[PDB]
């Protein structure tokens, strides 16, 4: 039968404000040089475990360690046209 389960609006939401954050260094990065590397990434997080990169025409970056799926999704649109995401431990 049919189950329930408790959503955050906490520790959910806190990983949305630095993907917009990350979103804003990005847009620094594509104005800065035109591509993000993952040694520009690791001294952004300051709050995540893990950032990841989803730039249209460059290869995805992921940043720290591969979550397993046990882990808190933020994300974000950046100013370029770009798209950011980041990942924390559930």
């Amino acid at each position: 039968g049919s189950e329930t389960r408790t959503i955050s609006s906490t520790a959910q939401e806190r990983v949305d404000l630095e993907a917009v954050r990350l979103a804003s260094i990005v847009d620094s990065r594509l104005i800065g040089t035109g591509s993000v590397d993952e040694d520009f990434l690791r001294e952004q997080i300051r709050d995540a475990r893990y950032a990841v990169i989803r730039i249209p025409g460059q290869p995805v970056v992921e940043v720290g360690t591969k979550p397993t799926g046990d882990v808190l999704q933020g994300r974000a649109t950046g100013e370029e046209g770009e798209t950011v995401l980041v990942e924390e431990p559930r």
